[PDB]
């Protein structure tokens, strides 16, 4: 959006650091770890004297804010509860970080220093903790207000310092730098997802890609229009697009950070900038949330943004299949049969199963790059939400080594996915009496049969499919909006592939 | 519809009046009233002799038709029951009058004389009873047969005489003249509402206003097109119209019957020629009645027609926001954010809440006339039918004096409205995380939330809002069609303001 | 598809006929019939000996396939069970024929000889049986695979011989010749119905009619476009078409096989190439089956094709009213009022009752031919499926003799219809307060009131109406697709009218 | 629940008062008020020095918590923002009070003192501000946890002191005493509403009434079982109950606090302890919220509990009509006709319109008390939520003075209602061809026709009807549960009647 937050790692003593706010952890009910103890001592016991009064039980995320304490160079000391466990899990760690950030946002302090190195998080060393902490803090600063007449008061907080021991400082620094690049990527993804569909159409996304190439000389962009798509034979891509006044776009991103002889990784993103269902029209209730139907393509933008900042030694291709799905006098009809670019014919039984019809033509297009892996990302099926809910993405693929790599990256990022099977027995649900493939398989196993459909275009390479219909946005409440998932998972996968 | 039926007030004796039909009231179980007693005596008791056979019980609206009676100059005598009550209520008086017109319409009499001045109506004097009676009779003669190949046989009845004492004659005459103007306006409103949506589109309504100016030289008319609406920055209005092939129109009516120093009264009407719901498409059952979605604009035409006939000493402005809500490949999508003329940003969560989107821009435009009152009329919410039904109109406003003036006028006209609260606690339902206002507030308090939306565009003037979704038309049966409401309330309001 | 199967009638001894497969009937628990006995004796009881081992119970359609048997010139003998009754019904006869064909299809034999003359069929002589047997066999060979990349293996089976006694062969061969012409017409009807709606639009059907005229020089074709339809005043036909990008067509077919002084029979076909419902949009589930909403017109194609092959001495006219029904910003709205060719005005309460709106203008057009009968065929109401299911067509009409003729033809063809009454009491369900006719009559008696609507345009001639909404296609499963009904009923009607 | 928080009014100086937490208001960008300035002065400018740092913007409900300040006897000072307005609205005042309570709840302080006398609340003097403030604080302490295995930690906070000038202290004292009685009644109401329906059945409510009579010697209780209801002839009440295994109860409460010659006020409460809808079964989703269908009766409990605490000089009668609405083999069927106690026959078209069927027999029973007002309270129609939402109760009545008294009471209580009209034109929606009254009037004006039905049993006295379907509970979120409305309105009505 703008960003700006400076994240610094320092190895200095907390009790003499000049800062507007020093942040210390307090266990249930006091316990005081090493850093907090040293600060207490420096004040002559004022902190333990306050805690003894009992206002802070020490549960995860509780807070107690003190002003000037004797002999400290911190204008304020913020105590945050760390619970009673010796180690926190990932969810408690994030909750603790978010409670700290929420307090700091309301203060007029220009910086804060985090003396949180004494916290233990299950399975996480210094680098893995920094990645989680900094990503939560940086992504927590996200603001989208460009159509609000009354904008939010700018934050006074402009700097966050992570205190670490000198032996850990290099690991914390590296984790912080990667986390910032990921958060910057998610901010781009969230902006693209949150924009209204009358602004964020396929032509607009083409221009956004060209702008990203202006910012990053390492990025090459090409944008194909409908004439080029028809030349290439993308009959099912064009079938989705034809009902709309807005022309479709295929956006190609290319980054060559490795040797010319290294096979590229390809990211394929579903970019339906608004999904009405078409002639198979959706119900009205909640259909404004279909502006998030391009979050797949948005996450390819976000991942490129993070990789371009980090300058990873990999070769990366992004393919964004962008169209708007509208009803009209020239829209695709249920029962239409079209010829995909692969040559397979498809009977379009349901015009609201349109994401797989733009992706399948992009998966055929991807063959030309001779890729060592191909991952498509798409807000594809409501069935995935029934299967896995809103906090775990659906994952399928035709190569188990690649599926394993993506699961592992999702566990490290705390951006988790879960595999569903593409057993051959499911494929017959896509049989059509009239064409090579039907575009829907009926009410059983909807997420899997959608993956089975895509698999038929991905046989020439190692391929996986992330269904992010549940994880790409929040539906309601104060926090309705795009999430930026799965940029953390995708970037961590590429970070490992780059070693 | 031409009408052209003559209403006369006379003070002559009923029993020597030459007429095709003389109409007398007969009470239930009490003595003939003064007039009927005199006619009975004139005939030598022939009427009381017939009534003694017991065919006419005297219940409200029952009738007995007699041919020629001794010593009378009426070719026929129509007896109509008046009930047992000393005073009739408004509904009973209307029912009595409709029973009389029904019988007269089936007769070959060219004229009829009504001797009903002995009837008492609760809270109603001579002028008030005449307003109700003449309005009922004139509007009951309304006929719409434009698209019928077999048109109705013309009525022989062409003159109706109201017999009144010389002391009440002036008041009865003033009531008849005002009631006739109201019924003429109602006939224009009913015609415009009953017209098919393929004929009555926004361009047609602009040509009808130009015709009203050719008939009334005191009326000035300006019709603005989409290009001018864009110069004015009316984004909400243009968003509702973009999906249709039919161009939008803002019709401006201006009548100056008072001095240039008198601030104008502004009437703003919803002119949605047809409401399909848009991308948020409505179900098909009953969608034909969405041709009555321009009855608010039609009510402004009708009130102007009544005021132009009565030449009232007032300055009146009419703003008719006209558009057609249609599904298309260029139609507004749920989630679109638009900038209103006021600069306020609006997130259109539901394309079927488009009436408020054409009215908000019209209310902003109304500010230029420095109005002393601004009243919007719209078939806005079906929640108003759940709240107040089809007999009472919803009324909301930012000024208690204007709301009370409109409620008193509705009580005088027997075209009643009812106030619903615009408490500030309802406004939060229109909160959007992406814009200044959401166009919908949820399943609770729909009528109030629509008024709260319009209130954000009416803060610079005294404003009121009439929801006529349930009162502007009858859904089915043999009397399916436009009602002409709320022209009676609006003309009574303007008559009180002209004094 | 291309057909090609040769049907021959021969009167030779079954046991010396050289054939790839000789087909014999075996009764359940009764002795072999005359033909089967003679073949068994020719083998020395080989067939008796096999049947004694009990593998073939002889239930209708059971089979037992033998290779080479002593002293026969058939490479194979196929035994098919014929049940235990002395006569078969039409359903069992068809079952038997289909089981035989299914076995032959899977064999590598180039021909087969059917020694089935012994079978008896309730109420069917030699000609009636041959009509049923050959039509079932020929139509059973239909294949639609033009959008399958992997096409079916061509059959080895190219010739079928019917063995008949010399006394019967003349009737058998006439039944066979008629059955083949009917099957060829069905194949054309089935192809046109099975084509996807993005290919088979009204312009495509027009070109298909021109192609049929190049094939049969006796056929004259004229294709009218939108401009000519507007010249003719076809307002309700045009209202259906106006929402779509695809222009409408009225296709006129004329065949004069009789003297010029003899009045023609007219077939009027509903050619809605896809039915979305329009603004009154259908639900998405199963909407792909609306490509069959032109099977009415397709059956007129197929009837002409069979009549042209047979060169019947009749004068025959076909009118195919073709349009596509889509939602758009210019589509017809519920509540629109239009003027039909006939001058009657119609209120379009429901844009999904569109078939009768193109048919009524075609019925008026048909007056110019001064016909002696007019039959319209249409997939008109889902209510007919509720009434009569998927195996009996609904039949209505204004002439009792014509209705009787069609029922009798249906019984003979085993393609049955059933009459529903058009009692004048139903007509008032189509009363509109605004026009001469409403296009729908509510939820009661939906098939009948659609018939009553059409009857108002057919008063000048003898007319009947076939509602084939249930019989024109099979909805799901392996055999999903067009049926070709009612070509067999219609052709049998013309055959009888030609005598 | 237990309650028992001590509320005291004192007139001492805030700056020398010994307290665990002193609470002061801070304006947004205006000077500290008198109290707050006195305290700042006594600390030598410590509070103003902190505020200059800028952490507390001063918006309504923002907080800043300080520890020991120099020269104060307060262990802690809580600063709470009061906005920038000179006067607060009721909503802002409650929000401010709730933010203070939320902070105190989390502290270990045993008491707190509130120096908020400088706050102006629009339209409210000392007594009216105290009523609102103390009711918000006391009701905000409510806890319901009897089926949770993990109970909430008891609060340390046990005493709240309101600081007031000696000139206002008597009025603040009186408001505080009334507010705590109202809050105690709401706690009983909320407990009864929150109990699960397998515990809180009609018999249980009867025993609860007896327990209330043990606690308050002024209260007399009578509990009638199904035998007694039938002897009284309450066929409509019994019709609702018969489908359930739980027997019904009519509970009569009587309190005689005035001279025996004062006519009583009667409160009639709908106590449907669970509403399945019966044979007219409700949908499954959200049906758990039908345990709140006895909140009408619970509010009569709560109002008595407050009146008995205050010992008001009034005569008060309570009638709780309690039944459970279940489907079974003996349940009332749609179309049953029953004879009410009044003798009017009712045709039960919908067994889910059951509240009015138990209330109507209670309204007839109420005649024996010769009351000067009768008020029924019922979670009656979901249509009320459509008309007025979740924050305003619907109000209807046969006496304009009584209706105005209740509206005024609700405005003072900030527990508002809104009148809907019972025009005679609505009554005909209850016409039945088979009985004196139908129990439903169709989809229009559902709240009004329900009031119309009840009005037919209330003609012998001044009567009003509160529809609390939207205000009696909260549906979801953290705060799902009964609200205790309209106990504040009813108690304020009784307070004014007792002067
Ligand atoms: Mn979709
Ligand atoms: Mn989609
Ligand atoms: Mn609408
Ligand atoms: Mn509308
Ligand atoms: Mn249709
Ligand atoms: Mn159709
Ligand atoms: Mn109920
Ligand atoms: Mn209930
Ligand atoms: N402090
Ligand atoms: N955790
Ligand atoms: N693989
Ligand atoms: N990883
Ligand atoms: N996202
Ligand atoms: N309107
Ligand atoms: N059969
Ligand atoms: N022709
Ligand atoms: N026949
Ligand atoms: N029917
Ligand atoms: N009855
Ligand atoms: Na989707």
């Amino acid at each position: 959006f703008q960003g700006g937050m400076e994240f610094l790692v320092k190895s200095v003593r907390p009790e003499t650091l000049k800062t507007a706010t020093l942040v210390l952890a307090v266990g249930e009910g006091r316990k005081l770890g090493a850093s907090a103890k040293a600060v207490d001592d420096a004040t002559g016991g004022a902190i333990s004297a306050v805690l003894k009064r009992g206002d802070l039980a020490g549960k995860v995320g509780q807070t107690l804010l003190l002003q000037s304490l004797p002999n400290l160079k911190a204008e304020r000391v913020l105590l945050v509860g760390a619970g009673k466990e010796r180690e926190l899990g990932d969810r408690q760690y994030r909750k603790l970080a978010s409670a700290v950030l929420s307090t700091l946002k309301g203060l007029a302090g220009a910086d804060a220093a985090l003396a949180l190195g004494d916290l233990a998080v299950k399975g996480r060393g210094a680098h893995a903790k920094a990645r989680l902490l900094v990503e939560t803090l940086a992504d927590g600063l996200y603001v989208f207000d460009r159509y609000k007449s009354q904008k939010a008061e700018p934050l006074k907080l402009k700097k966050l310092t992570l205190l670490a021991d000198k032996a850990d400082s290099a690991a914390v620094e590296q984790g912080s730098k990667e986390a910032q690049a990921i958060a910057n990527g998610m901010a781009l993804t969230r902006d693209l997802g949150n924009l209204p569909p009358n602004v964020c159409h396929p032509t607009f996304l083409g221009e956004q890609a060209k702008g990203l190439a202006k910012e990053f000389k390492s990025l090459k962009v090409e944008v194909l229009d409908e004439k080029k798509l028809r030349e290439l034979g993308m009959g099912s891509f064009l079938a989705v697009a034809q009902g709309s006044d807005q022309p479709p776009r295929l956006i190609i991103l290319q980054y060559n950070g490795a040797k010319k002889d290294q096979a590229p990784h390809v990211l394929v993103g579903k970019g339906i900038t608004f999904d009405t269902g078409g002639i198979s029209l959706k119900p009205g209730l909640g259909m404004d949330e279909m502006k998030f139907d391009m979050c797949g393509a948005a996450s390819v933008f976000g991942t490129f943004r993070a990789v371009l900042e980090l300058q990873l030694p990999i070769n990366l291709v992004g393919l964004l299949a962008c169209a708007e799905n509208m009803p009209s006098g020239g829209a695709t009809r249920p029962g239409d049969i079209v010829t995909t670019m692969s040559g397979q014919t498809v009977e379009i039984l349901n015009t609201d199963a349109e994401g797989r019809l733009v992706l399948c033509d992009a998966l055929t297009y991807a063959e030309r790059f001779k890729p060592q892996s191909v991952i498509d990302i798409a807000t594809l099926t409501g069935a995935c939400i029934v299967a896995l809910g809103s906090n775990t993405s659906g994952l399928m693929g035709n190569n188990e080594a690649l599926v394993r790599q993506l699961l592992k990256a999702g566990e490290f990022a705390d951006d988790r996915a879960w595999q569903l099977p593409l057993f051959d027995e499911y494929q017959e649900q896509l049989d059509s009496p009239f064409a090579d493939i039907a575009n829907i398989g009926g009410p059983k196993a909807g997420t899997i049969t959608a993956g089975c459909f895509l698999s038929r275009f991905a046989k020439k390479y190692h391929w996986a499919h992330l269904d992010i219909a549940g994880t790409a946005w929040i539906s309601g409440g104060k926090d309705k909006g795009a999430t930026g998932r799965p940029v953390p998972l995708l970037t961590q996968y590429l970070l490992e592939r780059a070693k």
